């Protein structure tokens, strides 16, 4: 069983915990990698329901089990915030365009 469900991609909650640590690291260091520059600030354009404070914070979770370090992101995300919670695991797959879906 799955923790979280991303379409096709399963992960467990160490799976979750590995890119966190990962995400939050480059964070509080000012740094970034790859193309797109991550860690950025998750904006939260379709309003979900994260039981966590603002601001938030999307990082890729790679489907291989593999930390990303630059190239492809994939289509999901780990979302931390400042005090390195989680708030949840989204995903492009599954909604229109460069849009996020909750992972299940
Ligand atoms: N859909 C969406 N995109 C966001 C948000 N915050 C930042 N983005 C990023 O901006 C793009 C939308 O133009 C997305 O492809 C996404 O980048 P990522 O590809 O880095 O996930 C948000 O809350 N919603
Ligand atoms: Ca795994």
């Amino acid at each position: 069983a799955c923790d979280y469900t991303c379409g096709s991609n399963c992960y467990s909650s160490s799976d979750v915990s590995t890119a966190q640590a990962a995400g939050y690291k480059l964070h509080e260091d000012g740094e970034t990698v790859g193309s797109n520059s991550y860690p950025h600030k998750a904006n939260n354009y379709e309003g979900f329901a994260f039981s966590v404070s603002s601001p938030y914070y999307e990082w890729p979770i790679l489907s291989s089990g593999d930390v990303y370090s630059g190239g492809s992101p994939g289509a999901d995300r780990v979302v931390f915030n400042e005090n390195n919670q989680l708030a949840g695991v989204i995903t492009h797959t599954g909604a229109s365009g460069n849009n996020f879906v909750e992972c299940t």
